[PDB]
């Protein structure tokens, strides 16, 4: 179509640049702790490490809505779910690589839709 990459302004274009963005964040083999949402006590502490409860089991759900149309909004999520598990995780089981590995993806995905925040 256009020649550009890095404009998601319009949410009918930043609607679907997140769909696919969260759909492969979803199917990527690093993706499993976010898909099921993590209680208040299988976790080492949660419910105090974690301020914002975020996993892809509520994303995706509010995607299917357009909820997320702007730019920090999704990138912020995103965020949230890989930052906070990190966070109650201490970093030795395999879960701290597969958010650092689904999160390098993520930044790449949205450097090609143009999403990026900072
Ligand atoms: N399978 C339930 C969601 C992931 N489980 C979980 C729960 C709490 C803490 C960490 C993990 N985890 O590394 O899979």
């Amino acid at each position: 179509g256009s020649h550009m990459s890095k404009e998601p302004r319009d949410p009918d274009q930043l609607y679907s640049t997140l769909k696919s963005i969260l759909q492969q964040v979803k199917s990527h083999q690093s993706a499993w702790p976010f898909m099921e949402p993590v209680k208040r006590t299988e976790a080492p502490g949660y419910y105090e490490v974690i301020r914002f409860p975020m996993d892809l089991k509520t994303m995706s759900e509010r995607l299917k809505n357009r909820y997320y149309v702007s730019k920090k909004l999704f990138m912020a999520d995103l965020q949230r779910v890989f930052t906070n598990c990190k966070e109650y995780n201490p970093p030795e089981s395999e879960y701290y690589k597969c958010a650092n590995i689904l999160e390098k993806f993520f930044f790449s995905k949205i450097k090609e839709a143009g999403l990026i925040d900072k």
